[PDB]
């Protein structure tokens, strides 16, 4: 199975896919503070509405507390990236299989 490598920790692909659909399920900042929204006129304007929603490295979906990893996505995931809440090395790498 594919996965994302976040600074030496595997984020399961199914968790990222779950975060895409959860991100667009909730009103802005209403599910334990998330999702963040980036609407028309924002730095994401050209890709359509983008949302930020946290993701776990474990067999669970996020629902409160510290945010260590997160996704950015548009509704269809035609834009989809995964990040860790660190500095320089924040972007996670997609690994096929």
């Amino acid at each position: 199975a594919a996965y994302w490598d976040c600074d030496g920790t595997e984020i399961p692909e199914r968790n990222v896919r779950a975060a895409v659909v959860l991100a667009f399920n909730y009103r802005k900042e209403s599910f334990h503070g998330y999702p963040a929204t980036f609407i028309i006129g924002s730095t994401f304007s050209g890709v359509g509405e983008v949302r930020q929603f946290p993701v776990e490295d474990s067999d669970a979906n996020w629902q409160g507390g510290a945010v260590k990893y997160y996704i950015l996505t548009n509704k269809r995931g035609s834009y989809l990236e995964v990040f860790s809440s660190v500095g320089s090395g924040n972007k996670c790498t997609f690994v096929e299989g």
